């Protein structure tokens, strides 16, 4: 029943936030140290994902994440027939923007299938997080 599913954060079927940080588009894609990334996250945008899941499970979630901010966190969601349904939220350390660290993101039961997931920038900075991918472990 092992199983690892992991995702380049540069590879969202979509972004979206309302925040006016005078990029192109609400979350950027840049690279530091060979390290492809999502940047200027603020608070309330966000990254969708399309996942593929052979094996159901009880996933743990790792993020390769970091923050240059207090008050940053992570929430993933999963859309369950169009509701979006808010897994766990996990607070960025502050270690440096571009300081990747491991940071468990708690568990998220996945069913064999196809889900829609949404990671949002759920802190109260104006300022969240960058993110280089993370993973799904069973
Ligand atoms: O004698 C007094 C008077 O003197 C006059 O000459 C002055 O004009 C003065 O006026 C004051 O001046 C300052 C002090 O009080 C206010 C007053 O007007 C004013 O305060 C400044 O106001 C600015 C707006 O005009 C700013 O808000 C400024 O705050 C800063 O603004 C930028 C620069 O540093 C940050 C700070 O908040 C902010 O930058 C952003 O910081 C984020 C972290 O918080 C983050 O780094 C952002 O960048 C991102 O970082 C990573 C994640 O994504 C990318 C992205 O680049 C990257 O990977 C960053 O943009 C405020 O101090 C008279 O009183
Ligand atoms: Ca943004
Ligand atoms: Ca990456
Ligand atoms: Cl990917
Ligand atoms: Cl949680
Ligand atoms: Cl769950």
């Amino acid at each position: 029943s092992t199983a690892s599913i992991a995702v380049e954060a540069e590879n969202f079927n979509a972004v979206g936030g309302t925040f006016s940080d005078g990029q192109a588009q609400p979350v950027s894609v840049y690279t530091v140290n060979g390290n492809t990334a999502i940047n200027y996250v603020n608070q309330g945008d966000y990254a969708d994902y399309t996942i593929a899941v052979a094996q159901a499970g009880n996933y743990t979630i790792s993020y390769q994440a970091g923050s240059g901010v207090t008050g940053g966190s992570i929430e993933f969601l999963v859309n369950e027939n169009g509701s979006w349904a808010s897994k766990t939220v996990t607070a960025v350390p502050n270690q440096g923007w571009d300081n990747f660290q491991p940071l468990n993101g708690g568990s998220v039961y996945l069913s064999a299938g196809t889900h829609q997931v949404r990671l949002h920038g759920a802190g109260s900075n104006n300022w969240q997080w960058n993110l280089d991918k993370f993973t799904l472990s069973n």
